[PDB]
Protein backbone atom coordinates (compact mmCIF):
# COMPACT_ATOMS: atom_id res chain seq x y z
CA UNK A 1 0.00 0.00 0.00
CA UNK A 2 2.94 2.25 -0.54
CA UNK A 3 1.27 1.92 -3.98
CA UNK A 4 4.37 2.88 -5.90
CA UNK A 5 3.94 5.76 -3.43
CA UNK A 6 0.90 7.07 -5.19
CA UNK A 7 0.76 4.97 -8.40
CA UNK A 8 -1.59 2.23 -7.28
CA UNK A 9 -4.89 4.14 -7.36
CA UNK A 10 -6.44 0.75 -6.69
CA UNK A 11 -5.38 0.78 -3.15
CA UNK A 12 -9.18 1.02 -2.97
CA UNK A 13 -9.25 -2.66 -3.85
CA UNK A 14 -6.48 -3.22 -1.32
CA UNK A 15 -8.60 -1.39 1.23
CA UNK A 16 -11.38 -3.86 0.51
CA UNK A 17 -8.85 -6.68 0.81
CA UNK A 18 -7.81 -5.26 4.18
CA UNK A 19 -11.42 -5.00 5.34
CA UNK A 20 -11.97 -8.65 4.47
CA UNK A 21 -8.95 -9.73 6.49
CA UNK A 22 -10.06 -7.50 9.33
CA UNK A 23 -13.36 -9.34 9.34
CA UNK A 24 -11.41 -12.60 9.56
CA UNK A 25 -9.87 -11.47 12.80
CA UNK A 26 -13.44 -11.35 14.07
CA UNK A 27 -14.50 -14.71 12.65
CA UNK A 28 -11.48 -16.54 14.03
CA UNK A 29 -12.01 -14.53 17.18
CA UNK A 30 -15.48 -16.07 17.36
CA UNK A 31 -16.14 -19.70 16.19
CA UNK A 32 -13.81 -21.40 18.71
CA UNK A 33 -16.63 -22.64 20.94
CA UNK A 34 -14.87 -25.26 22.96
CA UNK A 35 -17.74 -25.42 25.42
CA UNK A 36 -20.14 -22.87 24.06
CA UNK A 37 -17.84 -20.63 26.13
CA UNK A 38 -15.35 -20.01 23.41
CA UNK A 39 -11.64 -19.48 23.81
CA UNK A 40 -10.33 -16.02 23.35
CA UNK A 41 -12.70 -13.36 22.02
CA UNK A 42 -14.65 -10.91 24.11
CA UNK A 43 -14.22 -12.07 27.69
CA UNK A 44 -12.70 -15.35 28.77
CA UNK A 45 -12.42 -15.68 32.52
CA UNK A 46 -8.92 -17.07 33.13
CA UNK A 47 -9.73 -20.63 34.08
CA UNK A 48 -7.77 -23.05 36.29
CA UNK A 49 -7.21 -26.66 35.13
CA UNK B 1 -16.24 -31.14 38.46
CA UNK B 2 -13.25 -28.96 37.88
CA UNK B 3 -15.00 -29.20 34.48
CA UNK B 4 -11.92 -28.30 32.51
CA UNK B 5 -12.23 -25.44 35.02
CA UNK B 6 -15.27 -24.03 33.33
CA UNK B 7 -15.53 -26.08 30.10
CA UNK B 8 -17.93 -28.78 31.25
CA UNK B 9 -21.17 -26.79 31.26
CA UNK B 10 -22.79 -30.15 31.92
CA UNK B 11 -21.67 -30.18 35.43
CA UNK B 12 -25.46 -29.86 35.70
CA UNK B 13 -25.63 -33.52 34.77
CA UNK B 14 -22.83 -34.17 37.24
CA UNK B 15 -24.85 -32.32 39.86
CA UNK B 16 -27.70 -34.71 39.17
CA UNK B 17 -25.23 -37.60 39.38
CA UNK B 18 -24.09 -36.25 42.74
CA UNK B 19 -27.67 -35.91 43.98
CA UNK B 20 -28.33 -39.53 43.08
CA UNK B 21 -25.30 -40.72 45.02
CA UNK B 22 -26.29 -38.49 47.91
CA UNK B 23 -29.64 -40.25 47.97
CA UNK B 24 -27.76 -43.56 48.11
CA UNK B 25 -26.13 -42.51 51.33
CA UNK B 26 -29.67 -42.31 52.68
CA UNK B 27 -30.84 -45.63 51.24
CA UNK B 28 -27.84 -47.55 52.54
CA UNK B 29 -28.25 -45.56 55.72
CA UNK B 30 -31.75 -47.02 55.95
CA UNK B 31 -32.53 -50.62 54.76
CA UNK B 32 -30.20 -52.41 57.20
CA UNK B 33 -33.00 -53.60 59.49
CA UNK B 34 -31.26 -56.29 61.44
CA UNK B 35 -34.09 -56.41 63.95
CA UNK B 36 -36.45 -53.78 62.67
CA UNK B 37 -34.04 -51.63 64.72
CA UNK B 38 -31.60 -51.04 61.95
CA UNK B 39 -27.87 -50.61 62.29
CA UNK B 40 -26.48 -47.18 61.83
CA UNK B 41 -28.81 -44.44 60.59
CA UNK B 42 -30.65 -41.97 62.74
CA UNK B 43 -30.18 -43.18 66.30
CA UNK B 44 -28.72 -46.51 67.31
CA UNK B 45 -28.38 -46.89 71.05
CA UNK B 46 -24.90 -48.37 71.57
CA UNK B 47 -25.78 -51.93 72.50
CA UNK B 48 -23.83 -54.42 74.64
CA UNK B 49 -23.39 -58.03 73.42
Amino acid sequence: SANGSNSDADRAALQKEVAAQQAELTRISDTTTFGGRKLLDGSFGTTSF
